């Protein structure tokens, strides 16, 4: 358990200079009690959003960056920050999904796509960073300068081993990369690759059944861009690339499996077509699945996680939209591994005035979140985050991890081009409910659009260093010190009336800009 | 009754496979407690409106198309729709109480005109689908064929059968239609209609004492666009026409009859003079009345309710305007069949800043409704229904059936042209106490303007599946389960703080544009 | 489709060099929106009466004949300044709402 403010104050006065006093309580000292318990600003039974109320500050006797980000995204994943980026067609395809995952979060990639589309983006996720690349690119000598052009073109890889049948199946016989094809003039599609491979008396390889530092440090000193691993006949088993290991030393938060490749989650939904699509998602390695509905206490997706645990039982789901805990329960009790939390509130959307449905978003992590730490079930707070202290607040709250629509788009990373609408850079944003994408077919989002950010590695560690110092502020000396300071009633808060969020802002200056951080 | 989220969810359980549970309580399962009850909600003595307020999601066992959405207008009249057009002279003439009519609603028509211009327009609503048309248009052979178009110029009806005295009660000689005049040239005003109808030897025709069904499937095999209906000695009773069978195909929900007329309402005052005005209306087949008054509990409308029902017993009458159940009581003791409740609210009113006198409407919709379903009337709320989500309220709250003013107002079918003031189409919508039309004369309404929206045939289709995938989201089946999953205290509600409505809105986004339905 | 952008009923209009809709590729058009205008059968009509009020105020029978007054020289113009072009407008009124044509 966490140690209270009252208990580090007299562990840092017993480091200095500066009785009884234990026996009449002893650890839990005197601190005049100030503010609400959350149990207590909940009890009040009005729709609170995370504008509504504020945080009291601590004690502090650590710095900001010794504050531990580390979460639980589900029952069996731990991600090395909170951050979620949501499976949105304007905010994560492939490129997003990376850059998440570099930066120690995950992305889940969209489902406004077909299942062959979607799996295809998974794999490009799930290639980028590798351990033993087990199914590598591999030619035939009898083949081109063209065709080594073309695989560069067509998958990205210039790092090519030759073996005879032109499969992993075979003898090794040389490796082609850039820097034997890269001078070539444009009579390419005549010359041989046995013409320009490096070849395989002249190769530095390693033998087959070395551990992945073994052969890191084979390749490490032998200075050239690729190790391959061969088996005791002479034949490829694997490759390794000097690119991982740069990414690794370029990239210290990546969430990554065991098999050293990036985590990557999908989104489904609970049609029966959706069922062939999980097998699609499946077979392109997906660490763990969405399912994705405006209102997820249903018998539909009851079915689909019963479907989902028998077919596929050591992979990971989140159950969908919720704000009660008489929902959670149902989707708890079906078997999901984490809960997403929020409807109405996510910037694009329309359900609270269309359906008359949803819940203020500060109330639903709280009554949600507190219903399913009772079960072991972690919780993503999902849409509404327009800032740092909002990330921090649903933190606070009682959620894990936080899932972010209108944040993370108009980055370079979220889909689709700029198009610079009305004297600023500004790109599109629009809703998977939008009715702009896919009987009178309702909408429930609204086709808008958000200005530029530049790159999710410039704007994550914005991010990171924002939750860490208010953290610092807070006392806590991480997340899970945070939650259990706010379960315990140590975590104080108080409420905002309208004039109170008026003076938190910024008041009557003429001109005013921020400038958000500096590096 | 209605069975309840948790005996839903058992019962889906027990149609799959995944004992002392039914021994400790037995089909009142376990869900926790989260939000509040409508009592509670109401008990805090606050003026909450539409907007201060949201509906917690429940269960979802069906699809949202299988959502009854019948309702009571009264103690006697049912509707397959709950929504109903306000009798104002910008929305309601008789071309939005057809087009209301048909697609299962109703419209009360206006009374800012002559008793004889309402009495009219009643009878152009009860005119437009017909069962046997009983008092058809007919003429003498002695007529020219300048008659039929003139007939056709001043009714719009093209079928005339021909008997000899000219009227529904003589020996039929023939039938006129418009493809036996349509090709006439100019010299029109000069051929009798003996030398152009189709004669009696020629016609299709049923014997007198056939049912409805009967005539329908004669008709029908006949290929012909009219049958008519004659007794024994041959003189014309009555005429059919397969548009009627059109109509009745093409429009599934229709409010309608025993005779298959269109339902229609009337508006009348409550001044001696609006008894004349009422025996021309219920001389026109009228078929409810609303009584039409800022504040329902005088001594008046109790005055002219009595007269009502001790003149005309059949017909039904709706209590004036009110807010509070003692105003309520005088009315329903008077014996009115349903009341309209709302005071000061409705987009062009201003009564509340002129009178003092109000309430908030999600208050008064819930007072008066608890009040009145004590007795069995049932409630219309009237105005502020800017929005789906305010009708999915309202009819969740507890009244039976919405009455729009502005959401109406600029349709095609609504009174008056478009004239484009602003660089926008707006067509005129006032108030019927705008001083614009109707001592020192106080306005209690602003004359504003209103955009266009087209048909209200395109439009309340809009509105049914707004209201339907409302009661899906909160796991209601029909409006009647709706409501007594409210009075029961399964159905919760939370508060909205400002910041809330305002999260529940669109955010920060640069750019915004909702598609509302697409077809 | 119409899609309602802020308060008004907005049909899509772009451009055939948009870049919307169609190497650096340049694009020539703008993509923008325009306020719902009701049925062509309704609009050519007031467009058609227009053009003849027009033709009947410069005296001229038929378009043929206005432009046979145009290259006679018949046919008299006056050019504008700009403050002739505001005196041609609508002027200091507070409110101000045209109805187009009526029936
Ligand atoms: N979280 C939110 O607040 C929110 C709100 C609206 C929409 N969305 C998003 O919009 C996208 C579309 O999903 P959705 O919200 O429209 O819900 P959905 O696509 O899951 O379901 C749409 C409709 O079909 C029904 N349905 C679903 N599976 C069914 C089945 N097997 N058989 C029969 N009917 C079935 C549902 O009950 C609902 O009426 C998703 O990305 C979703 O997350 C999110
Ligand atoms: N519901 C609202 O909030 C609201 C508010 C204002 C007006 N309106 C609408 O505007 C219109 C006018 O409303 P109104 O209340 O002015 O109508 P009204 O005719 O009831 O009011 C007329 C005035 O004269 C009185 N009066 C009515 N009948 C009388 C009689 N027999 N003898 C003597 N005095 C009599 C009334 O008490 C009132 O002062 C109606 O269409 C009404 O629905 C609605
Ligand atoms: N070839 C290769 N080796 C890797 C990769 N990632 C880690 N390793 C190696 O596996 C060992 C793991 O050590 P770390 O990199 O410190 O820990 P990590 O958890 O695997 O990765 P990080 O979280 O990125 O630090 C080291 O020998 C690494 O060089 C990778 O992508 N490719
Ligand atoms: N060469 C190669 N790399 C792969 C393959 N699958 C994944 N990769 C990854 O792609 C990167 C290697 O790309 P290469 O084209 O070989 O070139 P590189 O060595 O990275 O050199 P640069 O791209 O110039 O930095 C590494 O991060 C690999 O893990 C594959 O089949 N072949
Ligand atoms: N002909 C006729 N129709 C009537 C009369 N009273 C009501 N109607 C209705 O008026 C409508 C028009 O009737 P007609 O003019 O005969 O033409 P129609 O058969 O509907 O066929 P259309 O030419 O396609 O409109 C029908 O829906 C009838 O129900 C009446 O006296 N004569
Ligand atoms: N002539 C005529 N027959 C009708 C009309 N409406 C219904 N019918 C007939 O009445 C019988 C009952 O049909 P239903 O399907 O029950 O029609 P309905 O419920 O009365 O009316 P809808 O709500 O319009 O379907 C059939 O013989 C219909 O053809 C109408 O306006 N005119
Ligand atoms: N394991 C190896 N043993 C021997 N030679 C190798 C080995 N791997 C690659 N080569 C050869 O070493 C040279 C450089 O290979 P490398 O992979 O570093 O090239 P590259 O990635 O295209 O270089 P660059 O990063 O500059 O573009 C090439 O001629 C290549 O064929
Ligand atoms: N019951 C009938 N028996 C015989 N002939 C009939 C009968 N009713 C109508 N006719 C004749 O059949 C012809 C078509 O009549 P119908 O009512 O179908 O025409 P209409 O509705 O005016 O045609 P349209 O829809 O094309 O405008 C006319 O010559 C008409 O006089
Ligand atoms: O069209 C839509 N209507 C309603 N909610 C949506 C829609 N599309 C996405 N959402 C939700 O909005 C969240 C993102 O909200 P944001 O971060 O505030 O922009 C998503 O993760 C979804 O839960
Ligand atoms: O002039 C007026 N003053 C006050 N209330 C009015 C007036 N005319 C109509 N109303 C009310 O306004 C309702 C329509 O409100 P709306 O749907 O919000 O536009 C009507 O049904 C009447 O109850």
């Amino acid at each position: 358990g966490h140690e209270t403010a009252a208990q580090r104050y007299s562990a840092r006065l017993l480091q200095a200079g500066y009785m009884a006093d234990y026996l009449i309580s002893g650890g839990t000292g005197y601190v005049p009690e100030d503010g609400l318990t959350a149990q207590q600003l909940f009890a009040s039974a009005d729709g609170l959003t995370y504008n509504d109320f504020l945080i009291l500050p601590g004690f502090i006797d650590f710095i900001a960056d010794e504050v531990d980000l580390t979460s639980a995204l589900t029952r069996k994943i731990t991600l090395k920050t909170p951050l979620i980026s949501s499976p949105m067609d304007t905010v994560t395809e492939a490129d997003m999904a990376i850059a998440m995952a570099l930066m120690g979060g995950i992305g889940f990639i969209h489902h406004n796509c077909t299942p062959e589309f979607q799996a295809n983006e998974v794999r490009k996720v799930k290639k980028f960073e590798q351990g033993f690349i087990t199914d590598p690119v591999v030619l035939s000598p009898s083949h081109t300068v063209g065709d080594v052009l073309e695989a560069k073109m067509r998958h990205g890889f210039s790092g090519i081993p030759i073996t005879e049948t032109g499969t992993m199946g075979s003898k090794l016989v040389g490796i082609v990369t850039s820097r034997d094809i890269d001078f070539l003039a444009e009579k390419d599609h005549t010359t041989l690759l046995s013409e320009v491979m490096t070849p395989r008396i002249e190769l530095v390889v390693a033998p087959a059944g070395v551990t992945l530092k073994e052969a890191n440090e084979i390749l490490q000193r032998s200075k050239k861009g690729k190790l391959p691993i061969v088996n005791d006949c002479d034949e490829l088993v694997a490759i390794i690339a000097r690119t991982d290991l740069k990414k690794n030393r370029d990239y210290p938060l990546a969430s990554k499996d065991s098999q050293k490749q990036l985590l990557c989650g999908a989104a489904v939904g609970t049609r029966e077509d959706d069922k062939y699509r999980l097998d699609l998602l499946t077979q392109a390695g997906v660490d763990v699945i969405v399912l994705d509905s405006s209102q997820g206490n249903s018998v539909y997706q009851i079915a689909m996680v019963h479907y989902i645990k028998q077919k596929y039982p050591h992979l990971q789901v989140i159950g969908g939209n919720v704000v009660t805990a008489a929902q959670a329960k149902n989707l708890i009790d079906a078997g999901v591994d984490g809960l997403r939390v929020g409807m109405g509130c996510g910037s694009i959307c329309i359900t609270q005035e269309v359906m008359a449905c949803g819940r203020p978003q500060g109330t639903a992590v709280y009554k949600v979140a507190e219903y399913a730490r009772r079960f072991g079930v972690p919780i993503i707070a999902d849409g509404g985050i327009q800032t740092v202290g909002h990330v921090v607040k649903a933190l606070a709250l009682g959620a894990s991890t936080v899932m972010m629509g209108s944040l993370l788009a108009a980055t370079t990373e979220a889909p689709g081009e700029y198009f610079f609408s009305d004297g600023v850079r500004l790109k599109k944003y629009r809703g998977m409910g939008s009715l702009d994408a896919m009987k009178v077919k309702i909408a429930q989002g609204v086709s808008g659009s958000i200005q530029d950010k530049g790159s999710i590695q410039k704007f994550v560690p914005y991010l990171i260093a924002g939750i860490q110092h208010g953290c610092q502020d807070i006392g806590a000396r991480s997340l899970s010190v945070l939650r259990s300071m706010m379960y315990s009633g140590e975590l104080k808060f108080e409420k905002r009336t309208m004039s109170a969020q008026i003076e938190g802002g910024v008041h009557g200056l003429h001109s005013y800009t921020f400038l958000p951080f500096t590096k």
